[PDB]
């Protein structure tokens, strides 16, 4: 018992399976999307309510909350667009284009200290292995800078987390690799073959001398920072911690979800890591090399396979969320004791 659980609640408004989920930056707010372009944004403390809804026209990949203006919610389209929504005031304050030879935008990152954002932009699927861009942009203008160019070849890029500080970005892509940009030269200071297949979520550790890791050929990896490519751990997981995810019934009629959001997240300090089951979140102690890494906890609660996660703090208090493909978002609540 490394945490008690102080409760587990259900949000259930969404009817489709579960896309993204991610708490803001205070801690008190969710927004919540799903594959029929449903985006929801809701509190859950003292209870549940919902702020806002509404139905996109445009198909939506990606989401990312504000840093420092914590009301404003980063939305990407599947149409080569970038909205910025004001959940507070509920509408929209701009929307941008970039080239439409590569609608897809399928990550966005927020820097910490609120002046910028990278957002990936990738061609259309056929394999995922299609060229990508990586784009650096201005908060305030919400003007792009620069693009970054990939190494040996342009390539979607999955997923997307900047350093405490930001001067660190990490990113994994379709062809497996991992690119790490120094935000300040902004040049890549360090690439490295990271998984047979797609990358699907990347992290700094909390103490960020590594960078973790989970891609499509079941391996959750943790690497040396400061060593490209040299391993420092690496486990496989259960295949139900990556998928494909599959919802069957009986019909010959099944739906399948490839990863899209967050496989993992992490407690304040970066000692537990919370990932997908069939039946629930499943939380590993990180730190230690124990030859099987065995799970310490399993929130349960899902009778339909969770597709992806978030944790934050907020108030000393643990907030876990997990999303399954029935739609519904349990809410634990962890207390480190
Ligand atoms: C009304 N409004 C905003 O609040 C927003 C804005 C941002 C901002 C944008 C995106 C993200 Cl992810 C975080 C922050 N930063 C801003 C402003 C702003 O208006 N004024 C400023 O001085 N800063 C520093 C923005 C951009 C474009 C048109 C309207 C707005």
């Amino acid at each position: 018992q490394p945490f008690i659980v102080l409760g587990q609640e259900e949000y259930g408004e969404h009817h489709s399976s579960i896309m993204h989920c991610r708490v803001d930056c205070s801690g008190r707010r969710v927004a919540s999307l799903d594959v029929d372009g449903v985006i929801k944004v809701w509190s859950f403390n003292p209870i549940m309510q919902t702020k806002a809804s509404s139905i996109s026209k445009s198909p939506l990949l990606s989401l990312e909350w504000a840093t420092k203006r914590d009301r404003l919610l980063l939305l990407g389209s599947g149409v080569g667009t970038v909205r910025l929504y004001d959940t507070e005031a509920k509408k929209n304050l701009c929307e941008i284009n970039i080239n439409d030879n590569m609608p897809r935008i399928l990550s966005l990152a927020c820097s910490p200290n609120g002046a910028s954002f990278v957002c990936s932009a990738a061609a259309p699927s056929l394999m995922n292995q299609v060229p990508g861009r990586l784009l650096l942009w201005d908060t305030k203008t919400m003007k792009q800078q620069l693009q970054f160019s990939l190494d040996p070849e342009p390539i979607a890029i999955n997923c997307t987390a900047f350093n405490h500080n930001g001067n660190l970005l990490v990113t994994g892509a379709a062809d497996g690799v991992i690119r790490l940009f120094d935000m300040q030269q902004h040049e890549c200071a360090m690439s490295w073959r990271a998984h047979y297949g797609e990358v699907y979520s990347v992290e700094f550790s909390y103490d960020e001398n590594t960078v973790y890791s989970i891609g499509e050929d079941g391996k959750f990896i943790q690497w040396n920072i400061h060593k490209s490519g040299l391993k420092v751990s690496e486990y496989s997981l259960p295949s139900d911690a990556t998928g494909p995810f599959v919802l069957s019934g009986y019909s010959g009629y099944k739906q399948v979800q490839v990863p899209r959001g967050r496989l993992f997240a992490f407690d304040s300090e970066g000692n537990y890591m919370l990932t997908c089951s069939a039946t629930g979140g499943v939380i590993y102690k990180l730190g230690g090399d124990e030859k099987v890494l065995e799970s310490c906890l399993s929130l349960g609660g899902h009778r339909a396979p969770v597709v992806t996660v978030d944790w934050s703090t907020a108030m000393d208090c643990g907030t876990c969320l997990t999303a399954s493909m029935d739609g519904k978002i349990k809410l634990t609540t962890l207390l480190a004791h």
